[PDB]
């Protein structure tokens, strides 16, 4: 129990991609006259973040090179990574001749299988509480660079001899040349690293291709003749690791000030960068003979498809504090351990190994800290409640050998408990209906409350917003869906939505769909609350729909929801949570 | 041809140690300066014309300002603070009341008083010698001829 | 020219006397310590252009 | 520390090619034959760093 | 206390650099037709260097591996830098064009900020007793060697026909040719590693531009005609390491003997040699026509400018003994330590952690030893002095286990000490006026003697002269300060300087002006004393000195000066060193 406690878990996240978001037209140049097609099987979102907290420092050292402080680390490396990101698991394509009769046009041209341009994530804090401490890339290398030069001039003498009927001839002849260059080389990555920063609350990570970083890049050979057939599209100058699967690596810290109060939420954003290939012939004619100059067509657009994910910290948590704790029990009962309100006063209840209220803090200077306030302490001088402790000597406490009595110091009298009411005296010796059993051990406080899966995007303003005495979520959304809250007048964005009403208590599930919402950009495209017996009530469309993604997510029925998360921009809502129990 | 290092993103690294004499007393501030320059990039074409034709002649102009965009800030040390003493003080309890402690004033005399776990001047240190030393200055320490 | 450039660095202030008080003929000579540092274990975000 | 001083890299060749060549051209208007020599000298410096 | 003790401290030698040294004429072959300008900017030099010292092996350890010797050791390394070495803050040149019309010379010109052609450093001895042990750059480099060999042969046949109206043409060709080459490759440094140890007193170590060692080598081009106007020299050939700042790094360790005694000092010597650069072109005005063949003109002169410090290691100091000493205290009292005098007679007297003569050294053999003055130990049959170590029984000395008397082995008494004059004797028992209480603990006397910064020069003629008894000196001074001395016939120097007598005693301070004396040489080039009220003795001029270096060395108040270190030469005076108490 000596050693440094954490707080950690793993977080999913997980996406399947239906045909219709990885549908594209066939063609870019003809791109309406073939129409549409999927460009890529199966693509798969799977992966498992790493989340731990700690303090920076146990309890009560003091001076050590560690500055005191409150430290997250959300990571993923060999020791945790999930399944991984995957588009594809060939290579298909389709060759397209000329549409028409061409004169002097591209005519041939080809389409394969799509391939990832580049991977991101994104890691910010609700707010501006915590800062960026440190993180694993620690930044792109300083590329290595080598330069080589050369110079030399050459001195040669030739003797030469003809000889003929006509008549010999002889040759005496010097050549004088002089050479100077330059050469400078360095080393590439398949997919560069790029970290990015916004601020000391935003920071990016980004892999992107770095080698053969255009389609036309890719072009097998050079060219051909006029009338040379052949698929020009390579396969082998690409990594399947581009294309088939991956799997990241990064660590991050973020700092929190040890005065700090309060709580704040951390958010997730995976997204990778879907675009095709598109690579053409241009029959470059010279007046003889011509060639199918190949040139990519890399204005063809490229679809960020993200998943997004969050969790949050309540920085009052017990363990910060930087010291595990213990409950502390009346052994009279069978069960009566001390629970301390919010005000101070302090009772004696049934006992819970996750009760905060129960845990209690023992240091060098045998006091007893509360875990929920660092500020009071046990002191004997009033049992009846706990004070912002200090030197106040008579809040020491020791333990007698082979006892389960704890002693205080100011005069040795020792502590006792009336065998009914739990209450808590100092006594000299115990009498017949006062106590003096008393143990202790340490409890998990420390399991992580559970994840709450986001819905849409984490774009447009963070609200919370608490869930009103009335159980009714309140929307501003018809066939559209402009703005949420927990009344008619907690709206946050738009307004051209109907007004609804919905009950939140007795709510078996929420189907909440979001996707390519007509009115505009990626929304949450419609709600339908599945109510305890199942009923439906939908607000939204899902016929303007398409692309759709849906959670039936689930709760303990008749659960008192209690905030609720919007991430909105002025206009309509993209992000929705609900802040359980 | 350019990292990201050059725009997008960067974090520094280095290590700085000041060294400080024997007992010099008294107060000083240190001070962080943060800068980086920034200037675009302006490159043109030059029309060299032989008789035949023109060719556009590409010229970076590296004669564009400059702008040193900076921030800053500072600290302060006290030499006289325990830190540089070399040892973990301690405070000194009169165990018959609940919250005493003895503390020493800038001219030598002492006081009982309530206590604090970041007064200076109630802790004190301890040696080999057995003595006990004022934790504010290796100059002063208690003996039993005169507790005053 | 640039959108959003932003400045945000964190720095470790340690301060620290070369040796345990009183102890005599050491390799390091008395003296006082003032260290800042800037690296792996702290760095905080960055500059952005 | 300091600044870095660095490791230069310095090659330094001197070369020299002797060659013998033997044709002969033939045609209508009469066979001819040459023989001849060739030589060559060239000093070549390499820096690197 | 088990370790084995040591001595070290840091030694900062610190010089400003003002602009007029770093002065020089604004051309090379046009001597004065344009003048002369600063090439400097704030040049600097601060460095701290890691003295430590200590016996080869502890005390009493005997027929170990390292022989018993004694070790100095002077350190600059990771940990011991000081901040370094500065010449600018900038890359300047300056143009200069034709003075006159120009038939055929050099007519173009460019001036540039001075770069550092070497830096040096030199270790002195003030004697031969010491000796130079070791040092870290173990020796400069045998470097490796690249030699490739190729010999090559080639065959080739061709058959090339010519087809035309005149007539088609037929011919057959073939080439033999041999050639041999050789290959040679080496590295370098730009400050290649050179030391030279000059003799068994003093070492160079020094730093010198190897890579591009020529301003030539600094061209960017060959040659051209009229058209071109550019500052030819590269800047970015040129590492920022090899002007702006600089740091050095390299450790010695000095030896000395074990059974010498006395003292010496040690002398450290910083310089680095200082040279701008002057590359022209001569308009080589063939009739092929004007071609500016650029060269350096590497004759410009090189100054080199110099600080210099030392110290004092006295032999005879108890820290080359091998073991961390104790005092011993006559408890009775409340400061009463035991002291020896030089000749063996003892005295009680008040405790001082730094006094040697109340330190004493604990062996195996149960001895004690006078920590200045190994030679003696304790002996029970006379206690009023020590006597010379033997292998005497009685000499030895026990400690009874949780008590506060040190008896003696001989037969077993203990030793006591009346309450009064502090006598030591042997006695069975305790009397009323014998006390038996007789405590110790190791105490610090292993502090260094304090640095008495030095001004002027560390060559010519080496001497001390003790400061006499007067406390008042002589000096051969005039226009040029000629000769020093503490009485008129102990002048070191010349004679021509007229005579002068001037008080040491009460001093607060000097105003020593040196450097480049004006009427000769480099020496100390005028004094100023200044008594402990504040007035001035002058003697040579202020305005009688070029390019001075003036400084204002301080003292502790009325300080008994006890000798002089004075480095003159018999011509002048080339330094000077008052020994503070």
């Amino acid at each position: 129990t000596n050693t440094l406690p954490h707080v950690a878990f793993y977080i999913s996240v997980n996406r399947a991609i239906s045909d219709e978001e990885c549908t594209f037209n066939n063609s870019w140049l003809w791109k309406n006259e073939k129409g549409s097609r999927p460009f890529c099987k199966d693509a798969n979102i799977s992966l498992i973040y790493r989340v731990n907290l700690e303090r920076s420092l146990q309890y009560g050292i003091v001076g050590s090179a560690t500055p005191d402080a409150k430290i997250v680390r959300i990571s993923l490396d060999d020791d945790s990574t999930g399944a991984g990101i995957h588009l594809n698991d060939q290579l298909g394509y389709r060759q397209f001749g000329a549409s028409y009769t061409t004169l002097d046009a591209y005519f041939r041209e080809w389409s394969t299988d799509a391939i990832a341009q580049d991977y991101r994530f994104v890691f910010n804090a609700s707010n501006n509480k915590a800062q960026i401490l440190k993180t694993f890339p620690v930044d792109n290398i300083n590329e290595k660079f080598e330069r080589k030069e050369v110079s030399g001039f050459a001195l040669g003498v030739t003797g030469g001899v003809e000889v003929s009927g006509d008549g010999p001839k002889a040759k005496l002849e010097a050549r004088a040349s002089y050479t100077q260059s330059r050469w400078l080389t360095y080393n590439t990555q398949d997919y560069r690293i790029e970290r990015n920063a916004k601020n000391a609350q935003a920071v990016s990570f980004t892999w992107n291709r770095q080698q053969y970083a255009t389609a036309e890049s890719l072009l097998n050979r050079s060219t051909d003749a006029l009338w040379v057939n052949t698929y020009p599209v390579d396969v082998n100058r690409i990594s399947p690791l581009s294309y088939a699967s991956f799997v990241p690596k990064m660590d991050v810290i973020y700092k929190a000030s040890a005065t700090e109060t309060g709580s704040t939420d951390f958010i997730i954003d995976s997204s990778v960068n879907i675009r095709p290939i598109y690579n053409g012939a241009y029959k470059h004619y010279y007046v003889v003979g011509a060639h199918q100059f190949y040139h990519g067509f890399e204005d063809t657009p490229r679809r960020r498809i993200t998943k997004s994910a969050s969790f949050t910290v309540d920085w009052d948590h017990p363990v910060f504090t930087g010291g595990r704790p213990v409950n502390l029990q009346l052994a009279s009962f069978n069960n009566r351990c001390i629970q301390v309100d919010a005000q101070g006063r302090l009772a004696a209840n049934t006992c819970d190994s996750q009760q905060s209220a129960q845990s209690f803090i023992y240091d060098q200077l045998g006091r007893y800290v509360s875990a929920s306030n660092t500020k009071l302490c046990l002191d004997g001088e009033a049992l009846d409640a706990l004070q912002p402790c200090n030197q106040n000597l008579t809040q020491r406490w020791e333990w007698r050998k082979g006892t389960d009595e704890l002693t205080n110091v100011y005069s040795g009298e020792s502590l006792g408990h009336d065998k009914q009411t739990g209450e808590l005296g100092l006594y000299a010796s115990s009498n017949d209906a006062v106590s003096l059993r008393t143990i202790t051990a340490y409890t998990d406080v420390f399991n992580a409350q559970e994840s709450s899966p986001i819905l849409g995007y984490t774009q447009g303003k963070m609200n919370q917003q608490r869930v009103g005495q009335d159980h009714r979520l309140y929307v501003r959304a018809g066939a559209a869906i402009d703005a949420l809250g927990s009344a008619s007048d907690l709206l946050v964005g738009g307004n051209g939505g109907s007004l609804s009403s919905v009950d939140l208590s007795g709510v078996k599930s929420i189907t909440a769909t979001s996707g390519d919402f007509q009115y505009g950009g990626q929304q949450l495209v419609a709600l339908t609350f599945t109510y305890q017996d199942g009923r439906q009530q939908t607000v939204g469309s899902k016929a303007y729909v398409t692309n759709a993604h849906e959670d039936r997510f689930d709760l303990p029925a008749a659960a008192k929801i209690t905030q609720l998360k919007i991430w909105s921009d002025d206009w309509l809502v993209k992000g929705v949570q609900f802040d359980l129990n």
